[PDB]
């Protein structure tokens, strides 16, 4: 049998990363000539990175650690170029090396929530001796930490359990939610993606729109549309590794003004899960399958997706 699975949920929530397992868990994972071809998204995205930071500093009017870092920063741009051309010469490494190390650049990277900077900035600079490194072919992980904006829809085919499953992927910022409606013919289940760790950011078209308080609007309105009532509805609250890390830190009632409960994980994300699961109005007649998950954890999504199947496959 044939199954129509359609991700959809906010920009940035992980839906294109579940498309990447997929390949991984279900068709063999990226050739080495398809992980050279993210070489120039890792290096677009590394040098992006950067420059957001410095850019930042500019705004926040926060100095450099060390004054000699001002000669690096001139030399980041000149050199940058050859990165957004899937080029990395040992003199740019060692120039994003050492801006990345200063402490300047680190008070600034830490209040990122400030400004617009990519989810996986510190795992590729973290890393920058490994990806600068001539011959340097991506890892699975590393295609999976890439960002690029999806525009249009994507189609990607795959079997198991005996299922031949067509998941369509569509960009989820502003310009193309208008484009949502062109799949919402024939589709078998739903997989709406929430960033859980976007609850205290603000949308790069919008800095006065909460991300979270967007998402809630976006699954209110598809949860409760009666196309799709018979339609599997499947939550996935994803970026539960970067939650962890910041629930620690970044207080929930900046989303949330009348939550109540600790600065802990499992009380701060069930709380989360029951403000999207409220949104349902037809508690009784349509049932939400909720799932924790990291989209960029090869195991964690094998096992999700493996419980997701399964309810499929009982309808
Ligand atoms: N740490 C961590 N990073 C994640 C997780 N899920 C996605 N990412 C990273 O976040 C970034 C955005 O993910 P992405 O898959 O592109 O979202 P999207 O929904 O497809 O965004 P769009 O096409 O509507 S603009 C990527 O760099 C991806 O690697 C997660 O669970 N944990
Ligand atoms: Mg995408």
């Amino acid at each position: 049998r044939e199954v129509k699975l359609l991700l959809l949920g906010a920009g940035e929530s992980g839906k294109s990363t579940i498309v990447k397992q997929m390949k991984i868990i279900h068709e063999a994972g990226y050739s080495e000539e398809e992980c050279k071809q993210y070489k120039a998204v890792v290096y677009s995205n590394t040098i992006q990175s950067i420059i957001a930071i410095i850019r930042a500093m500019g705004r926040l009017k926060i100095d450099f650690g060390d004054a000699a870092r001002a000669d690096d920063a001139r030399q980041l741009f000149v050199l940058a170029g050859a990165a957004e051309e899937g080029f990395m010469t040992a003199e740019l490494a060692g120039v994003i090396k050492r801006l990345w190390k200063d402490s300047g650049v680190q008070a600034c990277f830490n209040r990122s929530r400030e400004y617009q900077l990519n989810d996986s900035a510190a795992y590729y600079l973290n890393d920058l001796d490994r990806i600068a490194q001539p011959n340097y072919i991506p890892t699975q992980q590393d295609v999976l930490r890439t960002r690029v904006k999806t525009t249009g829809i994507v189609e990607t085919h795959f079997t198991f359990k005996d299922l031949h499953f067509k998941m369509f992927d569509v960009g989820g910022q502003r310009s193309e939610q208008k484009k949502w409606i062109h799949c919402f013919e024939g589709v078998t289940a739903i997989i709406f993606c929430v960033a859980l760790s976007d609850y205290d950011l603000v949308l790069a078209e919008d800095e006065e729109m909460n991300r979270m308080h967007e998402s809630m609007k976006l699954f209110d309105s598809i949860c409760n549309n009666k196309w799709f009532t018979d339609t599997s509805i499947i939550l996935f609250l994803n970026k539960k590794d970067l939650f962890e890390e910041k629930i620690k830190k970044s207080p929930l009632t900046i989303c949330y003004p009348e939550y109540a409960g600790s600065n802990t994980y499992e009380e701060a994300a069930a709380y989360i899960q029951c403000q999207f699961e409220d949104l349902n109005k037809r508690k009784d007649t349509k049932e939400i399958y909720t799932h924790f998950t990291c989209a960029t954890d090869t195991k964690n999504v094998q096992f999700v997706f493996d419980a997701v199947t399964d309810v499929i496959i009982k309808n």
